[PDB]
């Protein structure tokens, strides 16, 4: 699964839901990240969870859906789901986690970890990242191993650089957070920027004479 | 393509900075590596990029650690830019050798090329991947950002810190986690075993489950 592929639809069980979970349905007119972490009651995965049930609202109000994922059952999550909540201080479980026993989606969207095994010795995945557009277009991927948490607050800034890039012509330079001056895109004609742009640009001249050096502030 | 795991080939291509073939295997022998690629030079985010990972070289050679640039432009392009990249970043030198893929034959390999980014010629641009490889040529981690965004490059040291640490000690990062902070035992690890292991005492977090696998340690 390229960038800019279609991110597949899929039905399956999921935590606090009695019948099937639908993500075409669930994702509708919306922006996801779909997450998998490798096993239940494991202690990196529970910090992880913990922290993305603490960001929800966060993602929400940028009308971005949080869908976790493990090859775990729905009996396993619905108990973990306590623990996540009493490590991190919840109150209100709301992140649906998909159920993956079988491994079929494991092995359809290749996230499986090099190492990680559960009590049976069948495989788990690896801590997966797809940032997916309201036309389920994945528009970016990170694939961290069982051993390396990932870092939560990156999560929330590559979705507003998305969002921010989806519907304007800039580009995030390395380290961009929100309120940061970003980049005008190379291709963009200089009798285009008004257009596009109610503030100044600035040009930072370059050894090279080229003009592609351009900052806008939002 | 390229899974976690799996083994990230050898290939031998041209780059900036000498007027040999560089060949991936010689370069990085008994060596991390990060191979990170960017759409095109000569454009803004890309250079802001460069120029950090410019300023972090030396990070990441006291790590043991090769960085290694490469996208779809010709050498003669590299070693032009690489001179604005050295303006932008305040640089008197410049060491990370960027490969060349103007056929987009590894490109097309790697499976790194961008949705939409496309060259003055008509031709596609890679997105912005990162591989981190560990010294045996397996691929530990990745990551594909698209032209549009640029990469968070204190998140690559983060990541390269922990890679390592957790390859020769029985321990796995929490979220959030940076080099000093408390890591997490791994949940495997039984209790006859946890002294070989660490000097410090462990600390153990009682679960509702009332399972024992919430366990951190100050290394």
């Amino acid at each position: 699964y390229h960038l800019g592929a279609t991110f597949p639809n899929f039905t399956a069980k999921a935590s606090g839901i009695d019948g099937d979970f639908e993500l075409y349905k669930y994702i509708e007119n919306s922006w996801a990240i779909l997450f998998s972490h490798p096993n239940d009651f494991t202690p990196v995965c529970t910090t992880e969870l913990a922290e993305l049930g603490k960001m929800h609202e966060d993602f929400l109000k940028l009308n971005c859906k949080l869908i976790g994922f493990s090859c775990n059952s729905k009996e396993s999550h619905d108990k973990w789901i306590e623990d996540i909540k009493y490590y991190g201080k919840l109150n209100k479980w709301e992140i649906p986690i998909v159920c993956d026993e079988s491994r079929e989606l494991a092995n359809k969207l290749k996230i499986m970890d090099e190492q990680e095994k559960d009590i049976t010795g069948l495989p788990l995945t690896c801590r997966c990242l797809f940032f997916i557009s309201p036309e389920k277009k994945i528009k970016a991927t990170v694939l961290y191993p069982a051993t390396t948490g990932r870092n939560a607050h990156e999560i929330l800034r590559v979705l507003k650089s998305l969002q921010l890039t989806y519907t304007t012509p800039v580009a995030t330079p390395v380290n961009w957070n929100e309120g940061d001056k970003c980049c005008v895109i190379p291709t963009l004609q200089d009798d285009e920027i008004s257009k596009h742009f109610k503030n100044e640009i600035t040009k930072v001249e370059m050894p090279s004479k080229k003009k592609y050096l351009r900052f806008v502030n939002l």
